[PDB]
């Protein structure tokens, strides 16, 4: 069924509360065990949002191999993501220590530091260009390149170097600086414009590891982003654009990390972003 006329019939009824019950009663349930071991407490943001055993990322250390993250694996749309929680203050150097392991060549940012007057996650990334960061837990020198901020968004460039090693990299931070502490955006314009600029970058593309996409606990926001891309992607692909089923392809994302899209607005602006976005991948 046309998800855009599935829409119109969802909010003429206010049903949007009604359908993200039952996804949220189908959704899959796999262990985490590692993440409640006791060595691993002030590795966890949140009590409640953990990764599942199967598909979390390890660390390369012999000593503790746990990050709250998980790796996507979306295998018709061929795209792959990770998704955390907001770097604490003793995961700062693990953060890093990921990003240079799985060979990632962006990092898409969806929350402010400071949001509702508390702190939702460490200021992680150097803010002037001679005032660079070592993580000496890890090994890791992160050095401020460049900053272009726009109304919506920031793009910073970031030199990672091993000092193992001496190697280096460039990474891509894509900073959406503008969803609202409460609720979500009026318009989808805004995060689509910002998805097509993480696009153009390469950072999704299959020469490169996984994106890491996070806000503050890595599945509200940071799931909007990853069900828009793929569902866009998936319409691209396929002989028939209107067979793609946003609540399947949500219940399969849902197979990787618990709790994708935290409330029935978050659902109903997934809905918004692929409609409004799909009137550019069919010719305008
Ligand atoms: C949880 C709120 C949710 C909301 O997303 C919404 C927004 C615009 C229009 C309709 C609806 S809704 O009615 O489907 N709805 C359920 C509702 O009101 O409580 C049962
Ligand atoms: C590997 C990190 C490196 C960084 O030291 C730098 C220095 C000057 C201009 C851009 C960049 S960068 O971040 O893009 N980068 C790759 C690059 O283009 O080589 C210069």
């Amino acid at each position: 069924m046309e998800m855009e006329k599935e829409f119109e019939q969802i909010d003429k009824s206010g049903s949007w509360a009604a359908i993200y019950q039952d996804i949220r009663h189908e959704a899959s349930d796999f262990p985490s065990r590692v993440a409640k071991l006791p060595k691993n407490k002030n590795r966890n943001r949140y009590r409640d949002v953990s990764p599942f055993d199967h598909s979390r990322i390890k660390l390369h250390q012999e000593d503790n191999d746990y990050i709250n993250a998980s790796l996507i694996k979306m295998e018709e749309a061929q795209r792959s993501y990770i998704l955390t929680q907001g770097p604490l203050p003793n995961t700062v150097g693990h953060f890093w220590e990921m990003v240079w392991e799985q060979k990632s060549r962006g990092v898409v940012m969806l929350n402010r530091v400071m949001e509702k007057g508390s702190l939702k996650c460490a200021q992680y990334w150097p803010q002037k260009e001679e005032k660079e960061m070592i993580f000496e837990d890890t090994n890791l020198k992160l050095t401020l390149i460049s900053e272009d901020i726009k109304s919506y968004y920031t793009v910073r460039q970031l030199e990672l170097e091993n000092l193992t090693t001496q190697e280096t990299r460039e990474i891509l931070h894509f900073h959406y600086t503008t969803w609202p502490d409460f609720g979500v955006p009026e318009s989808p314009a805004s995060f689509l414009n910002f998805l097509f600029k993480v696009r153009e970058s390469g950072s999704l593309s299959p020469e490169h590891g996984p994106v890491v996409v996070h806000c503050s606990a890595g599945i509200g926001r940071s799931g909007t982003f990853c069900l828009a891309d793929t569902c866009l992607l998936l319409m691209d692909k396929r002989k028939d654009p209107s067979s793609v089923d946003i609540k399947k392809v949500l219940l399969e994302m849902r197979k990787f990390r618990m709790g994708l899209i935290q409330t029935a607005d978050q659902l109903r602006f997934s809905y918004l972003a692929v409609i409004e976005g799909a009137k550019f991948i069919m010719g305008d």
